[PDB]
């Protein structure tokens, strides 16, 4: 009957110090300083500069503030508890510190969620993208408010235990801090809801969001603007056009080029051929030159070759070409025709535009994104008529200087490529941050959801090994705070510049 209290009476002074305590402390100290100077360096880096004041970076700042809170208040307490197995602070801090722990976790996760949502709208729904600084400094307050509000049961149930309840002998060596609930279903509910709210739902939703983002950004790395450069072409452009046409046995005229595999339902060379057939009449056809390059279906090649034989102003090339020569072609011709059906990337547009060629493309896929007004002509796909009309307009535009137009094409292509690259980078960084977060908060979450709902680690000598895993999980939790600034330092150039500048 009195076995528990007597065994506690015989073993109350039994201390069995862990061999590897100094490795814990060290780690805890490391993580401590690294989390401080790290996260502060983030805050400063955003606060001092004007170019660093992005919504994303404001969120990052909120995250760093939360992690700073954790590092300053919760880390030393956790170290002391994990190393002495006792609560050395007051009865009030017994409620305050774990509360702030929960709140901090909440704020962090929610902040990451707002980042992910922001990028999801930015990438996957450009037209609906709205991210003012007022939305940030206004939703962050919502995050802190909700976090502070929903974590009050944590503060409520925290109590400072000492010895077995209903025991007349209040004698003790040390006290502890743990959760004291009225019922037994209450812990299960609060902790299941805690696990779902602060880990399951947001990391799930964010996984989905970054899945859509990465699926949208896949295969879009841009082009090599070091190769596709007009600087490697000689002479003037009209001289290169005259030379090119003369080489094919043609007189000077407004030159249109096509290049791509011959498809009945993709690259739309058939639409082009039909368009040329449409243009076979009219008084404007002899002012035009057509260069059809590619290889594919025998029928389409026969069609193109027959048109080449029919008209003296149409040249068909089934010959395998070099990248340098294609580059020359883009920097000689006046217009490039991209009559694609579903073109998802549209690299020909970018390259041609980089080399001064003005694109005439079907307004589909990536071509819509790349080509705007003043930077090209857009056409309804699968419609030879509207294509022919666009070609006629291109002819009517060639009666002007067209220099600033080509320059606009260059600027457009370059800026587009750079934007997509930067996008790829930032998305990469945020994904890494999220991943590291998930990994860091995983073990303590499974251990917590096991301990507080599905049974517990409480029976017999199943504790002095569970203790180690628990302390490690805790340290990991605090280690995340030190992890984020390093990630920023290795995956964000501006943060690199700022970190380096701070010393
Ligand atoms: C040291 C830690 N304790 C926990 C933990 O079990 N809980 C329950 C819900 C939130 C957190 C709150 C808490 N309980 N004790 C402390 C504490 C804090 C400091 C010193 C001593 C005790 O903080 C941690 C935790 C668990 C899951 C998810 C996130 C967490 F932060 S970390």
């Amino acid at each position: 009957d009195y076995e528990d209290e007597f065994l506690r009476y015989l073993w109350r002074d039994y201390l069995y110090p862990k061999q590897y305590e100094w490795v814990l402390i060290a780690a805890y100290v490391a993580v401590f300083v690294v989390a401080l100077v790290g996260n502060t360096l983030v805050c400063l880096a955003v606060w001092r500069n004007h170019h660093m004041r992005t919504v994303t970076n404001y969120f990052i700042v909120n995250l760093s503030l939360a992690d700073v809170l954790v590092t300053a208040i919760c880390l030393p307490a956790s170290l002391l508890v994990d190393i002495t197995e006792s609560w050395l602070f007051g009865h009030a801090l017994c409620k305050v510190i774990p509360y702030l722990q929960a709140v901090s976790v909440s704020v962090a996760v929610l902040t990451l969620s707002f980042i992910a949502l922001d990028r999801w709208y930015a990438i996957c729904h450009p037209l609906l993208f709205k991210s003012t600084a007022r939305r940030a400094r206004g939703s962050i307050l919502g995050i802190w408010a909700v976090s502070l509000a929903i974590m009050v049961p944590q503060a409520a149930v925290m109590e400072c235990s000492s010895v077995l309840p209903e025991l007349a002998n209040r004698t003790r060596l040390f006290s502890v801090c743990d959760e004291r609930w009225a019922d037994d279903l209450y812990p299960k509910i609060y902790h299941s809801c805690f696990f779902i709210v602060t880990y399951l739902a947001p990391l799930g939703l964010m996984a989905m969001a970054y899945f859509q983002i990465f699926r949208k950004l896949w295969g879009r790395q841009g082009i090599d603007c070091s190769f596709w450069n007009e600087s490697y072409l000689t002479g003037s452009r009209d001289e290169r056009k005259k030379s090119l046409l003369s080489k094919f046995g043609m007189d000077e005229g407004v030159t249109f080029m096509f290049i791509g595999r011959f498809d009945r339902g993709q690259k739309g060379v058939d639409v082009l051929l039909k368009a040329i057939e449409i243009l076979s009449s009219k008084k404007e056809f002899q002012e035009m030159r057509f260069i059809i390059i590619g290889k594919g279906d025998p029928e389409l090649e026969g069609w193109a070759r027959s048109l080449e034989e029919k008209h003296g102003n149409v040249k068909v090339i089934t010959e395998m070409l070099s990248r340098e020569f294609v580059r020359e072609l883009y920097g000689s011709v006046d217009f490039v025709i991209i009559p694609s059906y579903f073109e998802p990337f549209g690299l020909v547009a970018l390259e041609a535009m980089c080399l001064g060629a003005i694109p005439i493309a079907s307004a589909v896929g990536g071509l819509r994104d790349i080509i705007t007004n003043e930077t090209g002509i857009l056409v309804k796909a699968g419609d030879p008529g509207e294509l022919a009309n666009a070609i006629l307009k291109a002819l009517e535009l060639s009666r002007s200087d067209l220099s600033k137009f080509r320059e606009n094409c260059k600027k457009r292509a370059m800026s587009f490529s750079k934007q997509m690259r930067a996008r790829r980078k930032t998305a990469k960084m945020l994904m890494v941050v999220l991943l590291v977060f998930a990994l860091c908060y995983l073990p303590i979450s499974v251990l917590n959801i096991l301990k507080r709902v599905f049974g517990m680690f409480r029976q017999a000598s199943d504790r002095e090994a569970v203790y180690a895993c628990f302390t490690f999980s805790h340290w990991l939790v605090y280690a995340n705070s030190a992890a984020n600034p390093i990630i920023y330092n290795f995956l964000s150039g501006k943060f690199r510049e700022q970190f380096k500048a701070a010393f």
